[PDB]
């Protein structure tokens, strides 16, 4: 693909539609997510577009590089590491994100693999402890969408 | 990918899902519908994986090759399309296909695609109308889902 698409949804007040560009040789990451509390929220891609068992079944981050976790600025990162959404008081986080890892073609596809927004900010890898070289501490999962092939 | 999966999901009763693997040349697809019409029900892979506007937004049949509606068996035939799937009076439908076009890697690649099954049976192409030609009357879509790596 060129252009991708997802939309979040989940059990809660949480929702959201992500837009995917393959611009130049990066991805363009752009749309918005309603419902959420105001702050900071994880944002990563996940393994599997699997949605069988809600949010669970999209696995852990996507990382074929096989990878602790971090910010999407660190060496030490998951391909899917797309840091934080940050909402405002309405609940609104306006998602704008330029990323050098994933892509919307070959080895670093994200289509078809699954986005996610998380109840927690995500650490970027500095928690210190076990959990935040996983998933930066960010809990669960509030919405969720299988990345598609869009027009 | 070398197993994809789906959860069709709509507006109504309908929901299910669908698994994929890549066996040989071909993709076996199994899973289950429930909530249909006892009957054939038409079910095909659309070009969008795009679930902004419902199912609608999945757009035509998936058809790189600029073919006319057929059946699984024709040789005129979208790369979707994987015919009718059989409801019985509980209105479950067993899915169990095995088809040689739609793949998961490459140029006929459904990840990131809708699987979308329809309101009414698939006449295959053979309906004698232009419509039949393009849907295969198949009619509504009653639920789909964006087609997503699996485990
Ligand atoms: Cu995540
Ligand atoms: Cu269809
Ligand atoms: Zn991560
Ligand atoms: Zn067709």
């Amino acid at each position: 693909a060129t252009k991708a698409v997802c939309v979040l949804k989940g059990d809660g007040p949480v929702q959201g539609t992500i837009h995917f560009e393959a611009k130049g040789d990066t991805v363009v990451v752009t749309g918005s997510i309603t419902g959420l509390t105001e702050g900071d929220h994880g944002f990563h891609v996940h393994q599997f577009g699997d949605n069988t068992q809600g949010c669970t079944s999209a696995g852990p981050h996507f990382n074929p590089l096989s990878k602790k976790h971090g910010g999407p600025k660190d060496e030490e990162r998951h391909v899917g590491d797309l840091g934080n959404v940050t909402a405002d008081k309405n609940g609104v986080a306006i998602v704008d994100i330029v990323d050098p890892l994933i892509s919307l073609s070959g080895e670093y596809s994200i289509i078809g693999r699954t986005m996610v927004v998380h109840e927690k900010p995500d650490d970027l890898g500095r928690g210190g402890n076990e959990e935040s070289t996983k998933t930066g501490n960010a809990g669960s999962r509030l919405a969720c969408g299988v990345i598609g092939i869009a027009k």
